[PDB]
C-alpha cells in the first residue's frame, strides 16, 4: 500500500522500457501508486508504449524530482541502472526517501555488471537484480516475477 | 470491423517496440483488431511492456504467420522497418496480403533511411513513414498521429 517511485536510466537498450512498464505493474497489483522518473525521451517512450496510461500514475523529469522530493513521500524505490549516470541518480534517490530500495542492473557484459553491482552494494541498503540482458527481457522478467512473490 | 497486421523487425531501436504498441492502439482506436507478428525477442517485448495485452489482440512468429497467410486475412498492413531483412519481410507480406500497406523506416543514418526508402518504392505499392529517429519516438510519433488522421 502507498507510492512507488520508479527511476530509469537513458534509453539505448530495448530492454528497459519494457521492463520498467512490466514492474510498475507488478507494483500496481500489490496496490502501489507508481511514479517514473526519467530523462525526456526515456519518458516520452513510456508515453507512447502505454498511450492511455494504463499502466503508470505519474511521470515527472529527474531533475524536478529532484527539487521536489523529501523523505516519506513514498514507500519503496526501484531504480534501473544500465550505467554510472544510472547508479549515481538512484543513490542520490535513495539517500533522500530512506525506504525499500530495489536496483535492477543490466547490461551484457558480466565485467561492467559486477562494476555496476559493486558500486551499489558500497554505497546502498538495496536489493539487487542483476542480468546480462540487452534485447531479451526474460531473464530480468523472471528474476522480478520472483522477487515480486515475496518483497512488497 | 477490419484486421491489420502489423510486421516488426529486430529490436535494436528502443523506438520500435512502444511505437508498435503506440500504432496498434491507433488501429484498435479506428476499429481493427491488431494481429502483432515478429521474431522471439520482438514479441517478448512487446508482450512485457504491455502484459494484460490491452493495445495488441493477437501475436504471432514471423514464419508461423508466413505459412498461415493468404489474401484477405487482413483489410491493413504496417510494417516497421529498421533494415534490409525488416524491408523484405514486409515485401513477403505484402505480396500475400494485397492490401493497404505503411512502411515505418527508421534509422539513425539518413543515407541508410535514403536506401530503405528507395528500396520499398522500388518494390512495393505502399505508403512511407520515414525517420532519423533511434531513442527519442517524437518524430515518428507527430507522423504517425498525422497519417492515422485520414487513411486506414
Amino acid at each position: 500500500t502507498g507510492k512507488a517511485l520508479m527511476v530509469l536510466g537513458c534509453p539505448e537498450s530495448p530492454v528497459q522500457i519494457p521492463l520498467a512498464i512490466y514492474t510498475s505493474h507488478k507494483l500496481k497489483k500489490k496496490g502501489f501508486r507508481v511514479t517514473v522518473t526519467a530523462n525526456p525521451a526515456a519518458l516520452r517512450l513510456v508515453q507512447v508504449a502505454d498511450p492511455e496510461g494504463i499502466y503508470t500514475d505519474e511521470m515527472v523529469d529527474l531533475e524536478s524530482c529532484i527539487n521536489e522530493l523529501a523523505e516519506g513521500d513514498y514507500e519503496f524505490l526501484a531504480g534501473f541502472v544500465p550505467n554510472d549516470a544510472a547508479a549515481a541518480y538512484l543513490v542520490t534517490f535513495a539517500g533522500i526517501l530512506n525506504t525499500e530500495t530495489l536496483a535492477i542492473i543490466f547490461d551484457r557484459d558480466a565485467d561492467v555488471l559486477e562494476e555496476l553491482v559493486n558500486e551499489i552494494m558500497e554505497t546502498l541498503d538495496a536489493e539487487i537484480i542483476a542480468a546480462r540482458a540487452h534485447h531479451n527481457p526474460a531473464p530480468l522478467r523472471v528474476r522480478i516475477d520472483r522477487f515480486m512473490e515475496e518483497k512488497p
